[PDB]
C-alpha cells in the first residue's frame, strides 16, 4: 500500500509493488496482477487540480478504451474510489513493458535489421490510429514501450486529436515538432514524428534538437536546404513568410553524408517522411508499402479501425469539473456494479 512514502492503494488484486520511475502526475509502478497471475504496470494519476491535466487524462482513457492493436498500448483495469467526492487520484493498469526506445537509444547502436522491424512496427500501429481518423500528435522514443526487438508498442495519448485539416485555429515536443506546425490538425504531422524517429535510431542522436521553436527551424532547413517558393508559399501566417529573409542560404545536405553506415533504402524513406512540404510528405500506408519495409509490410495483417473515431461531445473550454466528472463516467465499466 505504501511506496516511497506516498500511498498507492492498488490492492487487494494488486499486490507485490515496485517502483519504477515517475513523470506525470504520479509514480509509476510495477504490481502482481494476481488474478491474470502476472506482473503489470500501474500509473498513479492526479490530475484535478488542473484544467489541462484533466484534458490529457480523459482524452488518453477516451481514446486506449476504443483502440485494440498490437503496438498500441491498452488499458486492462483502471482503480477509482466509489464517489467523485471521494477520488483524488486514478490508476492506470497496462501492460508491463521492460523498457522504451529514448531508454535503448541511450544504450546501443541499433542494427539495420532492429531498426527496420522497430520502424515497421510503429508504422504498422500508426496506421491504426490514423485510420480512426485519429492524430498521436507527440510520437517520440520515450514514447515507444520496448519489450524485444519484436514487441513496441505507442502510449501516451495525452495530446491526442481527431483529424481536422480546417482547423484553424498546447504544442507537442519540440525535436519531433512538424515544420507546417511551427509555421501554421493533419496527419502528416506525425509522419513527420516518425521520420524523426528513423533519424534518431540511426546516429542515436535527435536529428534537430533545437532550443526554441526559431532554432528548431534553423536546424531543420540546415539540413533539408532553403525551402524553395512553392513550399514557403504554403506558409500561411506572415513571418513566416519574411522571416525567411532574413535567411542565409543553405545547401540541402545529401542523406548519404549525414548517415554514412546507413541503409540506401533506409535514407530513401527518410527522405519521403522529412519533407518541408506536409502535402508532398508520404503517408502512413506508402510508408509501409516503400521498399525498405517490403519483407514486413502485409496488408492482410495490418488491422484497421473498425469505425473512425468520434468523440461523443468534447473539447476545452470545459472546467475542470466538468472533466472531472468525464472521467468518472469514463472509468465507470471498471466499477462494481456497473450497468448499461
Ligand atoms: C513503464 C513500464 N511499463 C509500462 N507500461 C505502460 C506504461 C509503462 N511504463
Amino acid at each position: 500500500e505504501m511506496v516511497r512514502g506516498q500511498v498507492f492503494d492498488v490492492g487487494p488484486r494488486y499486490t507485490n509493488l515496485s517502483y519504477i520511475g515517475e513523470g506525470a502526475y504520479g509514480m509509476v509502478c510495477s504490481a502482481y496482477d494476481n488474478v491474470n497471475k502476472v506482473r503489470v504496470a500501474i500509473k498513479k494519476i492526479s490530475p484535478f487540480e488542473h484544467q489541462t491535466y484533466c484534458q490529457r487524462t480523459l482524452r488518453e482513457i477516451k481514446i486506449l478504451l476504443r483502440f485494440r492493436h498490437e503496438n498500441i498500448i491498452g488499458i486492462n483495469d483502471i482503480i477509482r474510489a466509489p464517489t467523485i467526492e471521494q477520488m483524488k487520484d486514478v490508476y492506470i493498469v497496462q501492460d508491463l513493458m521492460e523498457t522504451d526506445l529514448y531508454k535503448l537509444l541511450k544504450t546501443q547502436h541499433l542494427s539495420n535489421d532492429h531498426i527496420c522491424y522497430f520502424l515497421y512496427q510503429i508504422l504498422r500501429g500508426l496506421k491504426y490510429i490514423h485510420s480512426a481518423n485519429v492524430l498521436h500528435r507527440d510520437l517520440k522514443p520515450s514514447n515507444l514501450l520496448l519489450n524485444t526487438t519484436c514487441d513496441l508498442k505507442i502510449c501516451d495519448f495525452g495530446l491526442a486529436r481527431v483529424a481536422d485539416p480546417d482547423h484553424d485555429h498546447y504544442v507537442a515536443t519540440r525535436w519531433y515538432r512538424a515544420p507546417e506546425i511551427m509555421l501554421n490538425y493533419t496527419k502528416s504531422i506525425d509522419i513527420w514524428s516518425v521520420g524523426c524517429i528513423l533519424a534518431e535510431m540511426l546516429s542515436n542522436r535527435p536529428i534537430f534538437p533545437g532550443k526554441h521553436y526559431l532554432d528548431q527551424l534553423n536546424h531543420i532547413l540546415g539540413i533539408l536546404g532553403s525551402p524553395s517558393q512553392e513550399d514557403l508559399n504554403c506558409i500561411i501566417n506572415l513571418k513566416a513568410r519574411n522571416y525567411l529573409l532574413s535567411l542565409p542560404h543553405k545547401n540541402k545536405v545529401p542523406w548519404n553524408r549525414l548517415f554514412p553506415n546507413a541503409d540506401s533504402k533506409a535514407l530513401d524513406l527518410l527522405d519521403k517522411m522529412l519533407t518541408f512540404n506536409p502535402h508532398k510528405r508520404i503517408e502512413v500506408e506508402q510508408a509501409l508499402a516503400h521498399p525498405y519495409l517490403e519483407q514486413y509490410y502485409d496488408p492482410s495483417d495490418e488491422p484497421i479501425a473498425e469505425a473512425p473515431f468520434k468523440f461523443d461531445m468534447e473539447l476545452d473550454d470545459l472546467p475542470k469539473e466538468k472533466l472531472k466528472e468525464l472521467i468518472f463516467e469514463e472509468t465507470a465499466r471498471f466499477q462494481p456494479g456497473y450497468r448499461s
